[PDB]
C-alpha cells in the first residue's frame, strides 16, 4: 500500500541537507534535493561518517538519470540501485533510508 518515499526533500539547500544528514547515526543515510546551483537538476546527499558528500544526478541525452555509469528511468529505480550498489568510488557506501522524527 503505497506510501511516499521517504528520501526527497525537493528544494532544500545544500547546507540544509548537511544540516539535517549530520544527525543521523549510520553511514548511507540520504536525501535526493533539487539543487539551488542548477536550478532543474537534482542532487543526492550522502552520510559518511563525519562528512557528507554530494552527486550530480546526471542525465543521458534520452533524460535517463544517472551517478556513474548505470542509467535508470527515474530517480527512483536510480536511488533503489544504490542501496545495493556503492555511491562512492572511494569507499563502500550503500543508500539507506534516513530514520525519521
Ligand atoms: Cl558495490
Amino acid at each position: 500500500e503505497m506510501k511516499p518515499h521517504p528520501w526527497f526533500f525537493g528544494k532544500i539547500p545544500r547546507a540544509k541537507a548537511e544540516e539535517m544528514l549530520s544527525k543521523q547515526r549510520h553511514d548511507g543515510a540520504f536525501l535526493i534535493r533539487e539543487s539551488e546551483s542548477a536550478p532543474g537538476d537534482f542532487s543526492l546527499s550522502v552520510k559518511f561518517g563525519n562528512d557528507v558528500q554530494h552527486f550530480k544526478v546526471l542525465r543521458d541525452g534520452a533524460g535517463k538519470y544517472f551517478l556513474w555509469v548505470v542509467k535508470f528511468n527515474s530517480l527512483n529505480e536510480l536511488v533503489d540501485y544504490h542501496r545495493s550498489t556503492s555511491v562512492s568510488r572511494n569507499q563502500q557506501i550503500f543508500l539507506r533510508d534516513i530514520e525519521q522524527v
